[PDB]
């Protein structure tokens, strides 16, 4: 949909006590639907990590103006790919135990706990 390719985050990272980087420290490859959203906002790299996928999704919600109200309780969509990975019209932003669980079912990883295979595909500029 869109393209920028003018942003490289090194120190700026997103993490909280609920589900921190200690548990979500796995490499991800470009193929599923979850990482297809951040690939258009501003993420043109070979391979990303599970912790970096949360940073690219948070920047789009702040710049496009998704959550704007006095009493923060629930956010609304504006007819975009945001409601195609989760499959809901409205969701909670401060609830970290509801958004991370959905990201764990629609993605691919390199190192797994059980013996499983997915494929091999890389995209870069
Ligand atoms: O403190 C808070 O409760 C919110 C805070 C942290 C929040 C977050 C951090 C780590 C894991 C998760 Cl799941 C969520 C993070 C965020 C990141 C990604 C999404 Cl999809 C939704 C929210 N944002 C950026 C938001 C647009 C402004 C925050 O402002």
């Amino acid at each position: 949909m869109c393209n920028t390719n003018m942003s490289v985050p090194t120190d700026g990272a997103v993490t909280t006590s609920q589900i921190p980087a200690s548990e979500q420290e796995t490499l991800v490859r470009p193929k599923p639907l979850l990482l297809k959203l951040l690939k258009s906002v501003g993420a043109q790299k070979d391979t990303y990590t599970m912790k970096e996928v949360l940073f690219y999704l948070g920047q789009y919600i702040m710049t496009k103006r998704l959550y704007d109200e006095k009493q923060q309780h629930i956010v609304y969509c504006s007819n975009d790919l945001l409601g195609d990975l989760f499959g809901v019209p409205s969701f909670s932003v401060k609830e970290h135990r509801k958004i991370y669980t959905m990201i764990y079912r629609n993605l691919v990883v390199v190192n797994q706990q059980e013996s499983s295979d997915s494929g091999t595909s890389v995209s870069e500029n």
